[PDB]
Formats: structure tokens, C-alpha cells, sequence
């Protein structure tokens, strides 16, 4: 049996998938399996969960990544060695553009490139691009939702804290290279940020692999950091209710 | 009010907020004249402009030059006048065996082997298309008959050594150019053109909508050479799907 | 008080300045049950977090996930609940032939090949650990009866490209790293792994005292599958060696 | 052969071995026209293409459009056909107080704010002229009685933000690019265009040979946007050629 | 039987060494020697003055390598070539720290790389970091001098005056990218600026050499108390007695 | 007023405002002997310095050291006194084939392969002489009957790896310099040396002029390590090159 170093899957775990939804969280890979049918798990080491459902009849493999590019690297070089081509982000995010409201989705069509794993991908040159078939799979699932959605660049950061200019920290600073950052990427239109597309989108584009990144807004940085609960659930609960959809028009 | 090297007003635009660019100043007319009353507005350098009406609305058309830094400069004084959609059409060389002549490519994003991006954005910024562009491109694409690709294309400040050509002057590339071609290719880049990523960059980076369509007459791949009456076809059908990717973007 | 991600209180850290940082969430236990009292807090994500008491004063353990994005969130959250003395421990790979299977290396700088680092400090700035912390770690690695190596250790954003693998699903590297673990060696570097460059910037430029040991699981220049009871002793003996250097930090 | 850009061949330029290159194809003529036998050779997109006799000796005016990529075509193809000593004018615009409208600027290295200068060398390599062209282009600006300046160029891929113009659609300009116009000031930088990195870099790393010479049009220190002094280039140019065929 | 380009001395000159003290300072280097037993001048040419003593009965090498990365590189290298592995460079120094005290040592444990000689032996993603055996000796050493030892990183910069972020010179001006680059170290917890250490660490960590820094505050930048001159000479005089005691625990 | 690593004032100049600036200590006390009233100022570390008289005017004569770092601190030091331009001298290694022992080169333009160049312009801003400085220098060297170049340096920080020198300690050179030298010879480069990178970026970019001239010791298509008459020969021609910048 062809096995992978992190996974803990074979091949043959995944009857036949060349679909994988990978959300963040650990937590969230029985959430979103469970939408689908014949849920089964599959394996649970480090930062890594692994669920295989059907759905259509076909399988799909859903993976956490945990948190960054390195560990979202890993994920989706051991899943292609197992077959997998169709990469589908799920996650959350904090939006930057006063004009995008918590409970929106944003669906991104580039990143910003602030972390270091894309680079071991591409040079810096190359764009950090959604496979568009994807994208547009999750812009017609998630206004299919209700939900109001946004298209447009995010910024993925390696860093929770000072690559996103938060300044209520430890030390309090931030490095030259990110003092004033979120009002330029503002300037420039971004959307949001977060901390894998970077990595996934790059590594994906330049190695025939299919990818595509959805989110839902859960905090605005204009406004304020801590979420209020029952809205919190509700933009979760759509967010994995959209991946799979987007997911069920990609096997169409 | 006048812009500087454009040479036209506000007023002379007639309402236009939509803009198809060329590279070729001489193909400027050729597409007006697709659309309804096409008017020669002006003719400066690289730069000739036309104004037309599609479905009863203003459309201008406007040449490039090649290369970004040409290109800055028409995408920033149509801003300056009002323009804010910008539909890149033209002919390319494929680097891709699939990729066939007469194929149409629609970018979704370029590799910034240019100069002029970073006037607008630091490298890390994705020189991406706006998606309703995109999305009316691959649709007028389609809806031609021909077969579309979308994918990143590789935007070069040169025609010659950034895009790994030997059969020069010199014959050298320098170090960064040399092995870069298969490098685009491994990683599944379609084409080489040399206004993309700055037009991307800029306009992403800007407010302004931006995409780009292109018909394959070349393939340095292949060793079979294309026909006239195909490359005709290709050329004709490049302008025929950006008017109607125009058309699919008008409100 | 509260931070973001962990799940815990300064509270729940019982006056605790001094955590041990392993990768693997798994391992959090394992080491807390070397000293006493341990105790369960919290499990979220990557991390789970527990507190014991060595010679009567409280020690973190909390895991930090693979990779300079999923450890700078754990140190960061640490240190506003009152850690200032971070010891990381887990396993490696060695690329130098000299370096055997089971014996430890302690890290004296290194190879900043990650993009975290990044956001602490510029790459002229050293990754480099604490000079108490590494001598604790050398002291408690000898101690112990291992070999023990001092040095620089590669520390890469990939498993795969940026240690140069090629058994990989595309069998590419990008020419950045083709060659590059021959570099490396050349250069006297002793081992890859994926969190001291981030964790060492962070540290040495934020006032927060870090360090790293590791026992070596496999060699690159032999075999990537570890033998299974080899791999099982070098484990224990790493988080038996890292607790014995928090022992010495303690003050 | 015929070149992919240009439309000419090696027999049409009768031996040149040197070209006049302005920017702007309308000025080919201009220039071609204060030479002997002037004959149009060919015009396709941003490049129109003259031959013309200096003292009985062929040479080529052709135009390059604005920018480094454009410029980086009409040379290559020109070398290609046999062309080895490139002199180039236009207009400029000055960042210093002292230098006033109407002045010429003859460049002695240029700062490489363009991409096409790095597909020849990387940028730790000098834009740097011809040592002979530079000489020559000043002497022939001195005896036209111009005001001459030698000194540094920046060369900037953009018109509008890599010159610090504020007065656009966005009003901004990218963090690289504030605050640069004084930095260049304070290190005596001279002027900005936008083709000289290009090919200067291009040149200089090829074995071919050239330089710049400009006309002032406005100065910087006074506003953001701008027939003797154009005049006056174009005569300068035909005599450092003059002065460069022996 | 050669006699290397810069240095012109030979491998029998040195009688079998293996160790060097390397001052910046040629006149430094009789001082140093005659702190040992059976100093021999050897050779001076241009800033490269070269005495052979005898350290417990082995031979040790004292070499000026003149100011800056370039110079340090010809002396380490044409060394190195002579059979010399171990090299302890020795100095005194400004500090930028409000706590560092003139008459402290500073014994450097990573070195910022504002130079660029650095380069020519490694890319700049390596560190420039001390042999540990050689820290662990210096660090000895200083503390057995009596003096307050200070272990941290120092800023090595290809300029005494923009690099160290100096306004009081000819012009006046200091480039983007070292303005307020001082403050910055400062709150990153560098202890001082230098001039060679950057090239010496990396060059030496990447070589298979071994290498490490030690120096003496004579003035501190953060502080407008003027020493004295008989601090100044104790501290010229405890930082050379100090690299010897640290080459002899080298040597044991 | 005395500066801080050159041990002199400025009225120890006597109004000088050109300095010649060879590497080599040893060489400050010759060249000044080839002007009129040589007078020794101080020695301390790399740097002696001299006075002289040129055509009635004082000219300094100041040592580097080797490398852009000690040749930054020798310009400040001299500017701060007064001095406003500044002729380097010395010898270099052609990496041409039809560039030959004895021959002069005048650089036009230098490779920056230093560091200190960064700390006075970014590195797009070009490393050139003062164009009347090179001229000068042109001149003095064809008016010695001496075989004369005009064009690009490469200036590294290091001896040794940076000028792609295999006959070394490791052996090896870095990634970035591997085949490098074949690189600037396909690019037309001259000659390699260690110092006008810095010299020439930090005085285009300081209002000060300068210009650097050399003779060919070795030709590095021959052999790596090299092995009078043309030091003899650069330095007059320097000298003679100083006579003419005066005014
Ligand atoms: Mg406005
Ligand atoms: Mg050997
Ligand atoms: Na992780
Ligand atoms: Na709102
Ligand atoms: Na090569
Ligand atoms: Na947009
Ligand atoms: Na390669
Ligand atoms: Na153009
Ligand atoms: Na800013
Ligand atoms: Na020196
Ligand atoms: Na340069
Ligand atoms: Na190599
Ligand atoms: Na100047």
C-alpha cells in the first residue's frame, strides 16, 4: 500500500477521490464530511484529520491543514500523491474594506504573497491564482446561499500578528516592512487577510493541481476583533454549507 | 482639459467608461469599425484613439505600444477621463503542446517579468484580472466556436532574451532568463506577452477593471507551421470576441 | 486573561515563565508526565497546552503545530500570558554524513528559509538562539550520554521542495533549491526541520530567551523510513533531555 | 533576412553601422532630413525607420516608443542587421533647481527604474554610456552654444508614479516611490526619462555602444506636466553622430 | 613552500598554528603578542602585520586584517590556507543598549549583516553566528577578567557613518533604507555596531572554521557621560587579555 | 578640528580640495614624492596621509586600505576637511584577453559587487565617475603613450571568492559567483578590483567628484594569482591626471 508520511491514508483509504475540501481546523473535517454522505473516517495525526464522504456518488477526501503555509503544504503534496487534483479552501477571515460586512464571503482571485512557502513553489514573479473554474464553482455556490459575496485579492500572511499590523501584543511592533500595510493594501483593494491561499494558491498553480479559496467574514478590522456568538456559528455554518456545493459543481 | 500624450477630452470620449486596447496602433480602426459610428479621435505616437458605440453605448479604443511602460500611460489618462474597464486583446505565441493555433487564451494571471507593475504594486501583489472581465472574456470566447484556455500567462519588459530567445545578436540570455522557459512550462504557463502584467498589476491595484483576451498564432512548441487563411481566422476572431466580451460588460 | 488561539489564562499558567514547545499536540503529554503534578488545560486546533511543576516551579508544555505561521501564534499568545523562556524539542533529519542516527543537535543558528522570520526581523538579522538556552540544552544532551553536535541547522517553510525531495507528486524543485542540500552540506549545516529560523527571529528580537534540541530519526544521505525501536528511543530521550535543560533554566 | 519588428533587411540600411534613435516615430523624418539622401524605409506600430548619408557614410534613424520593452526591440533587431553605436534623443525633465528649461543633459549613467534593463544584467551592472558617444554628444552640445549638463539619469518604467506624480486618478504612489523624487534630488540625480536604463544597460552588456543626450522641457521643482530646443536636440545628435563616424 | 599573495608569510612561519588572534588594528598586534611567550614579527605589509608567540607551548598567529569585511576576508583566507582553523577576533567597541557600561565585554552571539562580504560566502538567509566553543571560551574568559559580560547580537555594517545611522558628516544624509534603522536595533536588543564581524561569522561558520568575537565598551551612544582616560586604557588593556585567556582554553 | 580615523585638521591640508587615494599605505609618500614639497601629516592604521604641492597648489595623498568599508571612511573623513574630489590609483586584474599586462584602464562604470555602495544609494543608482574626473584621467594616461581602456569594472568585497578564485582554502564559491566571471567577460567587463564600487556610488551621490584609474598587474584568462615599471607608470599618470582637474 502506497502510503504518505504525515497523512497516515493510503491510496485505497480514499476510494478513488481526486476532490479534496481542506478547512484549517481539525474540528471542522467531521463538520463538513457530515454534509455529505457515508462519512468515514479516515485518520488523525498531528494537525492533520482526514474524513472520505460521497457525494453525487463520488468520493471526496476532506483534510485539515492546520494553521499556515508549511503545514498546508504538506496536506496537499501527500493528498496529489494520493490522487487528489481539486483542492477546495474553506475557512473564515477578518476583511479589511470597510465596504465588506461580517457575515459576507469572499471568494479570492489572487493573493497577496507575505508568506515564504509559495516561494519554494515559484519565484515571487508568479501569480498566486485560483484554478477559475473553482473560483467560479464557489462564487455561484455561495451567492446560491443568500449570502452577499465578494470576488477580489486577499492578503495571506505568515504571521497572525505583526504580517496583518496588529499592534496589541507583546512587544507591540511591528517590523518596517509592515508598519502602514493594511491602509496600503486597503488603498489597493484587498479584501482580507489570512495566513494559507498564499501557499496553497501558488504551490497548486505551478504544479497542475486545481485550487480555490472561500471565506466567510468574521471580523472586520475597522471594527472590531471579538465576534459576537450566534452570528460567529452562522457565517461557519454557511461557509461549509457553500465548499460543498462549490465542490458538487466541480464533479458535475 | 486635454491629457497629455493622448491627446483627447473627456468630452470627445462621449460618456465611454469602457475601453478596448490593442497594442497596434493600426488595428485601433479595424476594431471600431466592428461597433457602430466609429470616430477617429486622435493620433500621437503610439497612441491612436477611436471612440464607437456598442448597443448605444460610448466605447473607446484605444493602442498601447508595446510594453508596460506605454501601456501606464494610456490606462492612467483614460482614467484620468473617466474610463474604468480596460479589455486587452491581441495575437500570441503558445509555449503549451496542447495549446493550438487558433485557440484563444484568457488570463488569469501573469508572471511579472516586467518593471512597470512594481510602479504600482510591490512583487507579492497578484497581477490577477478583474473577474467579470475574465468571466465576459471566457464567455465570448467560448460562445465563438474556439477553444479556450485560461491560465497564467508570463508578461516580459523583453520580446528576446526574457523570453528565453538565442537566435539573437549576442545569443546570450542572462543568468536569471536562462532555463526560464521550461521552468513557465513545468509550471503549466501558457503563453509569452509583454503587457500584461502591468496592465493587471496596475489596474488591481488602482480600482480599475482589467483583463486580457488573445488569439494563438504561433506555437514555438510545434514544429507543424500554420497556414494564412488560419492566421487571417485568428486575428479576425481575437476582435470579434473582445467587441462581444465588451458588449457582455456594458450596463 | 484571554489570547485568540490557545485556549488558556494567565491563570491557568500558575506563574509559569519557562514553556517547552514540541511540534506534535501528542507530545505535550508525554513531556508534561516527566515532571509533576501535570495538568491538563486546553486543546484547540495544533494546540494543546498543558502545565506540571518541576522542582516545585510551573512549567507550559504546548504544542505548536508544524511550520513559523502555527508557532509564532503559540509563542506570541505565551509570552502575553508571562512565558519568556521558550525550549523547542522534536526529531530531525541530518544531511551531514558524520552525524549519526540517534545522536542530538543543538542549534547554534540557523538557515533562514522560512517567511515568518520575516515578520520579526529583516534576513539580515541572525536566527539565532539564546546563549543561555543553548548551553543548557548542550549540558543536558551531553549529560545524558548522547553525541551531541553544535550547530547550524537549515530551517525550511517545506517538507518536500525546500529540503530538496524529489519523490514527490511533480518530481520539481524550483531552481532556488535544485542543488541546494549539497550547499548546505558544503556549508557545515547539519540538519532541516521547519520552525527554528521563525521561532529563533522572533525570540532574539522580541526579548523572549529560545532555543532548540532535536535527536536525530534519520540521516538524509541513508534512508527515509526510521527503524521503529530506534526511532522510539531517540524520542524519549530528546523530551528527557529537553526537561533537564529546562531544569538548568530554572532560577 | 528580414527583422520581425522593424521591416527592413541588412541591404536596406547600405552598410550603416550607426543609428539616430528618438522615441517618436514623427521625428524620424525631423531628424533623417538634416542629413544627405534621406529615404523612408519602412513604419510598423511605434517603429518608423529612415536611412540617411553623414559624410557620405549610411546612416539609420529609427524610433522606439516609449519605454525600455519597445527601445529593447528596435535595438536588438538593429544589431541584428549590423548596427554597433546607438545615440539617442528626446526630452527630459529636471529634478534639480539649477538646471532650466532649454538646457541639454548629456547622461553619464543612469538609475535603473525599469524592468527590461535586468533581462541583460543584473542591477548591481552600471547604465552606463559609451565613453566615446558621451564625449562626442558633449562636445556637439557645447558648440550648439546650449547650456550643457553631465551627470546622472533616473529612468523610470512609468511616466505618472516612478516620477512621483501626484496629480493622477489614484493620487497615490507605492511606498517604493515616495518621497523618491527628493532622495534623487539630494543625490544629485539630474533628470528623469524612461528609456535610457534600458539602453544603456542593454548596450553597455552587448558590446554595442551609446549614450543620451536630452533636451530640458520642465523642471520638476516647479510643476507636474510640461521648437528651438527640439530643434536644437535633433541638430546636436546629427553632430555627435558627425563627430562618432571619424 | 608558498608564501600567500597579501600576508607574505608561509606555513613554516607559523611553526605548526592553528589559532589566530585577529585584531583590526596592526599596531594592536606586538600588544597582543607580548602578552605570550617568544613573540616573533613575521611580516607587515599594507594593513596585514603578522607575529608568531607560543601559547602554553603551542604556537599561536596575531594578524591585523585591517577595517571592514573585505580586508578580514584576505587575512582569514590566506590563514586558513596556512593551516589556521580556530580565528578570535578581538576589539573594543561602541554599545547602543542604556545598560551596557563602558569597561563591560561583549561577546557576540549572532551578527546583523550590513555588509556585503557576507555574500561571497553564503547567501544572506545564513547565519552569521560564532563557533560555540569559541563563544563558551570568550565568555569564560571575559567573566574570569572581573568585567560585566554581555552575550547578544551586534549590527556589522560596511560603514562607520550611514550605516550606523550617523548624521554628522559631510552631507548629512543618511539612505532610506538606515533611517531610524538605529532605534530599530535598538528595540530588537542589539548590543553595538561593528565593522567585520558580519564577514568573519559567516564566512568562517560556512568554511568549516572556527570563529568567534570579543570586545570591549569604550563609549556608549545612549549615554553623554564622557569616561575617563584611565577606564579607557584598562578596557584596551582587559580586551586583550581577555582573547588570549580564551585562546588558551582553546588550545587545552 | 581633527577627524576621527584620519589623524589631521583641516588646516593641515593647507587648502587642498583634491586627494589622490591609492590603497597601499606604502604608496602615499611616492606618489606626494612626485609632487613638489612632499610633507608626511600622520599614520594610524591603513591610513597615511601626505601633503604636496601641485603647479603652486595642495594636493592630499591619503591611503584606503582594502575595500569599501576603510576607502568610506578615508572619503568622509576628507570631504568633512574640505577636499571635493578624489583620484584612486592603482593596479587590477584584466579578465579580457585583448587587455594586457602594462596597459591602463580608466572605469567608466563599476559592477557593484560590494556592500558599502548600498549604504549611500539603492542599487539601482549607477557607480559612475565624475565625467570630468574620467576625462582627466583618459588623458593623462594616452598622453603617457601608455595603451589605454575605457569601461566597466566589477569591484567585490572580496579577493577571493567574488572574483571567482578556486585556489583557495574550500575550493568552492558561493552560488551567486559561480560562472561569474565568465558572465562579465561575455558582458564586456574590463578588470576586477576591490574599491571603486563604494568610491564611486557614495561620491555621484554626495556632490562629490571622483574617478578611479588602474594598471593591469594580470590577466586573468592566464593564470589567478598575479606574477614594476607600470606601478611606476599608474602613478604618474595619476599625478598628471590631479594636474589637470586643478583650476
Ligand atoms: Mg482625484
Ligand atoms: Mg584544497
Ligand atoms: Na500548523
Ligand atoms: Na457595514
Ligand atoms: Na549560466
Ligand atoms: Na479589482
Ligand atoms: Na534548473
Ligand atoms: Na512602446
Ligand atoms: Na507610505
Ligand atoms: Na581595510
Ligand atoms: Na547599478
Ligand atoms: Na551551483
Ligand atoms: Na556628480
Amino acid at each position: 500500500t502506497k502510503t504518505v508520511f504525515h497523512l497516515g491514508v493510503t491510496e485505497a483509504d480514499l476510494n478513488g477521490a481526486t476532490l479534496a475540501i481542506i478547512p484549517g481546523d481539525p474540528a471542522r473535517v467531521q463538520k463538513i464530511a457530515e454534509l455529505m454522505d457515508n462519512p468515514v473516517f479516515l485518520a488523525s495525526h498531528r494537525e492533520y484529520t482526514v474524513y472520505r464522504a460521497e457525494l453525487d456518488g463520488q468520493s471526496v477526501v476532506v483534510c485539515s491543514t492546520g494553521i499556515g503555509g508549511p503545514s498546508t503544504s504538506i496536506a496537499v503534496e501527500e493528498l496529489a500523491q494520493l490522487g487528489v487534483r481539486t483542492f477546495l479552501r474553506v475557512g473564515t477571515t477578518g476583511a479589511i474594506q470597510p465596504h465588506v460586512n461580517v457575515g459576507d464571503m469572499i471568494v479570492t482571485t489572487g493573493s497577496v504573497r507575505l508568506d515564504g512557502a509559495s516561494l519554494h513553489f515559484a519565484p515571487m514573479e508568479f501569480p498566486a491564482v485560483p484554478d477559475f473554474d473553482v473560483a467560479t464553482a464557489m462564487k455561484a455556490a455561495a451567492q446560491e446561499s443568500g449570502a452577499t459575496v465578494h470576488m477580489g485579492v486577499t492578503a495571506s500572511s505568515d504571521t497572525f500578528y505583526p504580517g496583518q499590523e496588529r499592534y496589541d501584543t507583546f512587544t507591540g511592533r511591528v517590523v518596517r516592512r509592515f508598519q502602514g500595510s493594511m491602509k496600503e493594501w486597503q488603498d489597493m483593494g484587498v479584501l482580507n487577510f489570512e495566513m494559507e491561499s498564499a501557499t496553497l494558491l501558488t504551490m497548486c498553480a505551478s504544479s497542475g493541481l486545481k485550487a480555490g479559496c472561500v471565506a466567510g467574514v468574521i471580523i472586520n478590522r475597522t471594527q472590531k476583533e471579538i465576534p459576537d456568538h450566534a452570528t460567529l456559528k452562522e457565517t461557519e455554518a454557511r461557509s461549509i454549507k457553500v465548499v460543498v456545493e462549490a465542490a458538487r459543481k466541480m464533479l458535475k
